[PDB]
């Protein structure tokens, strides 16, 4: 089953932030907040925004941060990319370890869902090869984050911005930049057709020959090349070398070489599970990674 | 539609672990006590058949070793409430959260707090199960992890975890120390009855999808709340009644779909299977958001 990183690290940190009438969710690390930037648009600016003439019209004394209902006076403002980074007077006493990451489609990570800044809810989501992911926000839920917790760091790697006409998320890493080729106008935007992760099918594979659900693996190999090219007409999608090495260890436990399995995938694709389920699904999940499944165990 | 947890902060604050002879697993501090299963007083001998009352008479309180983080906490008391062991310690937890211990009825959702060692690891959602079981997520050392629902501020626990079964399901008792289940904190074969699935759970899934624009599987039919009930019982779904109708108003309110008329669409649904068509990315029919789940997330 999918599960969520422990929140509390990151629950100490969110704040609201608030122009106007406009509030959303702030990230506070030491004594910055930092918040789509957004929010210094109205309704009417945000259909056909100039972020660099509207910041030019604001001062410090226009920004409200709050924790809970605590005000934390803004000292600084600057815009990277499409965030906000507002320098405020109080460094967070909680704030944990961190560092800012930008992941790779496949990857999944822990979402805090916030509103007035206040979290909601957890779950896992995964960055789709679309760079869009499906996530699940109501209005007001910007500037909640994604992130990924090893040994007592957290690495933050999504800030949400919007929802896609398919109902699907866009957003940015904790530098501004988008993840895809989304812009935070309120104009028409649609995302690309997606596809299946295929280190991640490959991953819960290896999970479930872990759990001894093993019928479907065959008695053949493949190159890597060969499978990229056939992978690619099922809508899957091509592996890399990276994907080839952090299967390593699961290959490793269970002494199926990645080839092999992908092998047995191929005649999966090409031929269906005629009826059958593997861990007790019907359909090849594609949202765990080879670290998910190590960490499940 | 995601299957959402509680923020797991207010708890994270609570964990610690439990320590006695060799059998370590994880306790929840709140003020100056400290709740775990009992079974920690048992060597590995002990659990294959326990006898609690004589086993626990022969513990002192320094035979308890309570780590929070690095720091020890000083047992200074203790007694046992039926499957649960409280532990007093000479420090309370400063961030003990307001909270409460409550029971729940088959078919609710709770938020599971995984932990080891007194550390937690990861946070998903579970339903009680009508046979009492919970499907969950637990491997060694989980014994002591809690579950919970947050209501403004207000922690609400409800489980405590004590064992896994031999289909793989898990059981526990409340945090005043009594089983969900006809079960016992004895190792040995243990089987639960046979479950069935949660209907008003899965009719609120079916709201969920409609909301979430996945109509496929509607009819224009109708049925009433006694036939449907006499197909539901057929494939093993609990009945219906009209707590359960009531509960679905919301629900059917926003969409403009009678309850009857989705019981309608979900009578076909078993009758006729899903024809290989997936709801909410789904193959099978869910059964562990409740109606409330679907209305905070929508
Ligand atoms: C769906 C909405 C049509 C209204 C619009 N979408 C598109 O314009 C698109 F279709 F192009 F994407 C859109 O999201 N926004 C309009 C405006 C901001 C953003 C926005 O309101 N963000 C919310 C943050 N509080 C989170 C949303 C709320 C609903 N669910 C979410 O996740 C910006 C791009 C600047
Ligand atoms: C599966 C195990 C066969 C070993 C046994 N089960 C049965 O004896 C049953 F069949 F009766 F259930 C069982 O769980 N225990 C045996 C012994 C305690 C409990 C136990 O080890 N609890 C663990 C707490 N740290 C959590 C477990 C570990 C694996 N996954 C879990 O969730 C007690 C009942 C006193």
């Amino acid at each position: 089953r999918k599960m969520a990183f422990p929140s509390g690290k990151v629950e100490s940190c969110m704040v609201q932030v608030t122009c106007g009438t406009t509030t959303l969710n702030g990230l506070w690390l030491d004594d910055v907040v930092y918040c789509p930037r957004h929010v210094i648009c109205t309704s009417e600016d945000m259909l056909n925004p100039n972020y660099e003439d509207l910041l030019i019209r604001k001062s410090n004394h226009n920004f409200l941060v709050q924790a809970g209902n605590v005000q934390l006076r803004v000292i600084g403002h600057s815009m990277q990319n499409c965030v906000l980074k507002l320098k405020v007077d109080t460094a967070n006493p909680k704030t944990p370890k961190y560092k800012f990451v930008r992941i790779q489609p496949g990857q999944t990570f822990s979402v805090l869902a916030c509103y007035n800044g206040s979290p909601s809810g957890v779950y896992q989501c995964a960055m789709r090869p679309n760079f869009t992911i499906k996530g699940s926000f109501l209005n007001g839920s910007c500037g909640s984050v994604g992130f990924n917790i090893d040994y007592d760091c957290v690495s933050f790697c999504y800030m949400h911005h919007m929802e896609l006409p398919t109902g699907v998320h866009a957003g940015t890493d904790l530098e501004g930049n988008f993840y895809g080729p989304f812009v935070d106008r309120q104009t028409a935007q649609a995302a690309g057709t997606d596809t299946t992760i295929t280190v991640n099918v490959l991953a819960w594979l290896y999970a479930a020959v872990i759990n001894g659900d093993r019928w479907f693996l065959n008695r053949f190999t493949t190159t890597l090349n060969d499978f990229n090219l056939v992978a690619m007409k099922y809508n899957y999608e091509p592996l890399t070398q990276d994907h080839v090495d952090i299967l390593g260890p699961l290959s490793a436990q269970t002494g199926i070489a990645v080839l092999d399995m992908c092998a047995s995938l191929k005649e999966l694709l090409q031929n269906g599970m005629n009826g059958r389920t593997i861990l007790g699904s019907a359909l090849l999940e594609d949202e765990f990674t080879p670290f998910d499944v190590v960490r499940q165990c």
